[PDB]
């Protein structure tokens, strides 16, 4: 409803409006203008901008690209110092580097294949909080550091009125409140971590800053302790009903086992979005509560693909653990679905459920070389990177590459002369 | 450290109504409804729920062994009972395996060993690889 | 680090009399008594006695396999032979267990394992007690 977005500007006396998007790495970004600019044309043509400001979105002969706001997604920007609103956007011209538009292609493919009509997932991702982080690097030193009032290191230190004597312990601080709070509760938001992830990611920081603290999503923010995982639950449906419920193990079904077979096969490549930083590889390292074990079950807690068993058949779902909060939400939502969408077409199987010791059966996969990982990427190849291009990416990246190669070929020309002398 | 030797310590495992250092006073009163006991064998570093459990678990089997507290303390600040007592860890473990009924009464622990086993499997996988390297570093 | 890529490196396992980067030059001379070879595959961080042993142990079985050095290098600074070669630790270990005769030729090692066993028994006694404690710390 264009009419609803226009009447919200009067209903909340909005002086300005914020356009919002997300990059390929996984961070949200925004821009703003006075509310007076909003008219019928932008509801059909968006906002034209110069894309040369971003090294992978345009080129010098094509310095015009479009942000495209939407008319079912507007909200009051209540954390601001003034009466304002916010609106998430797709990006276009084109285009095929906008993560939200890439995620929408997986939803279109789910419907076009006739396998189902929608997807019913949700997330339970963790985060970290601090008072004085300090992280720097140079030609002579490199160190991270951080602290918080709850930290197990503080009760030995002095303070302006003495220590509280009430700090947490190592893996011993499971006493925090919820739902952490105002970017889900007043909206009663409920839906999947596509659009909803970024109001949470900005909200955690903005609320902490308004309480003289900060928040982060670093998957391994401290050693010898817990970290910011991004565990989730996953489900499929059509005509108003669940499609993973049935009479196989832990109340799952055969199409659920085929989605699991796709997820198990794709785990080595889904990690490129779900574990997009070295901190997530550190969080996935060996330990008594790790989640790198690419297996399924309903009791082996370390296995990456639990079954969410329930008394009501409508609540029979799966539970994915193969990632951390350093990830890109839209690209995780795309990649985990792309695996399931072809597991149902290969008709593969998840093998037997894990109920033994914490790791093995399946794990497997597996061959132990980069050459075999590339061979898998070129044989299946169908649970992985499914559909689209990439034409927009190579067009924008070519403009940057031509400038870089012109500087590098002149530098190589000088270097060759400096080798012939 | 709070239970260490001194003129007002409370480590003297004894009962009475005048020897103030004895760990288990009688709370004497004019009204019979107020006749109670007074326990001193602890400090505020404790866990309230587990103290409330353990002190009751002792009383719940003293009434089934039909044991006796010996005579009340009214002499100098420590002795009579103290006693207990044998002076070794082997005898403290022997007591834990003979009574054993005033102590750690009922339940398990099935939940503890199930959760702790998951942590132990990760710890033992790291430690057995480290021991494997250490053995090679001892054979060279 | 000294053997890393560069215009005057010596890691090119090849022979010749003009390709200066090749590891095994021929020391050409006018007098036949001075016709010799010139080895470059090392740096002064080495152990002299063990280099003197190992370089000879290779030559001592090349004359018994009756192998050949291929053609002499006279092209660009690296290639022909290099070769060897397979690109894995599993194949380096396979070579160590198939030839195996140009390598580590003769003796033991009985003295080494006897002295190292005495050190390993002390190290394993400390490590098995530490692992014993670590296993309990994983079961809790």
């Amino acid at each position: 409803s264009a009419e609803h977005v226009l009447t919200m500007l009067n209903e909340h006396a909005a002086a300005f409006v914020r356009f919002e998007a997300t990059d390929a790495a996984g961070a949200s970004r925004s821009k703003s203008i006075p509310a007076q600019f909003f008219e019928k044309v932008i509801h059909a043509r968006g906002y034209l901008e110069d894309g040369e400001v971003n090294a992978g979105a345009a080129g010098a002969a094509a310095s015009d690209i479009v942000l495209m706001p939407e008319l079912s997604t507007a909200a009051v920007a209540a954390a601001a110092a003034a009466a304002t609103a916010a609106v998430i956007c797709d990006g276009g011209a084109a285009a095929a580097a906008s993560p939200r538009y890439i995620a929408r292609a997986a939803l279109a493919q789910l419907q076009a294949a006739g396998a189902a009509a929608g997807l019913l997932s949700a997330f339970i991702a963790d985060f970290c909080i601090f008072g004085v982080p300090e992280v720097i690097n140079s030609k002579t030193i490199s160190f991270p550091a951080s602290t918080t009032a709850a930290a197990a290191d503080q009760p030995q230190e002095a303070a302006a009125g003495g220590a509280a004597g009430a700090a947490a312990g190592a893996a011993g601080g499971a006493a925090a409140a919820g739902a952490a709070e105002i970017c889900f509760l007043p909206e009663a938001a409920g839906a999947a971590a596509a659009d909803n992830a970024f109001t949470l990611r900005t909200g955690l920081q903005e609320v902490a800053r308004r309480y003289n603290a900060i928040a982060s999503a670093a998957a391994a923010a401290a050693a010898a302790a817990a970290g910011a995982g991004s565990h989730s639950i996953w489900d499929v449906g059509a005509a108003g009903t669940n499609a993973f419920a049935g009479a196989s193990g832990a109340r799952a079904t055969l199409t659920g086992a085929k989605w699991l077979a796709g997820l198990l096969a794709a785990a080595a490549a889904a990690a490129a979005a779900a574990a997009a930083a070295a901190a997530a590889a550190a969080a996935a390292a060996a330990g008594a509560a790790a989640a790198a074990a690419t297996a399924w079950g309903a009791a082996a807690a370390a296995c990456a693909l639990n079954i969410a068993a329930a008394a009501a058949a409508k609540g029979a779902q799966i539970e994915n653990k193969a990632g951390a909060a350093a990830a890109n939400p839209y690209l995780v939502l795309a990649a985990t679905v792309a695996a399931g969408l072809d597991g149902i077409q290969s008709a593969g199987a998840a093998a037997g459920a894990a109920a033994a010791d914490a790791a093995a059966a399946a794990p497997s996969e597996i061959p132990g070389k980069m050459e075999d990982a590339l061979a898998a990427l070129e044989q299946d190849a169908e649970c992985l990177k499914a559909g689209l291009g990439e034409a927009f990416i190579r067009a924008a990246v070519a403009a940057a590459k031509y400038e870089l190669e012109n500087e590098e070929t002149d530098a190589e020309g000088n270097k060759f002369l400096e080798y012939f002398i």
